[PDB]
């Protein structure tokens, strides 16, 4: 069917995403990780959203967000953010759930 489960930031870098070696691009998950506090980064045009999201591994793996994110991504927490693997690297996520 689809792959839509929730996988560490970390999982998705050693040896994975980032080096594209097991989940090609444009395949949907859910990354489930914590916030870096200082990386939720916003486009003046409102609608273009960005953040970096981690594990105690310290696996930091970027996520793009092309809309205007629910409670603006209150940072310094856990999340889980669904959506597609976009820019071979990049998650392009929309359904962020803020659960935690």
């Amino acid at each position: 069917s689809n792959l839509n489960l929730f996988y560490t930031p970390s999982e998705i870098v050693n040896g994975k995403t980032d080096t594209g070696v097991k989940p090609e691009a444009g395949q949907r998950i859910r990354v489930g990780g914590m916030v870096t506090v200082g990386s939720m980064v916003r486009d003046p045009n409102s609608l273009h959203v960005q953040f970096a999201v981690h594990d105690s591994l310290g696996g930091e793996i970027l996520v793009t967000y092309d809309d205007l994110l629910p409670d603006l991504f209150r940072e310094g927490q856990g999340i889980v953010a669904q959506g597609v693997l976009g820019e071979d690297g990049k998650l392009a996520a929309t359904e962020v759930l803020a659960k935690h």
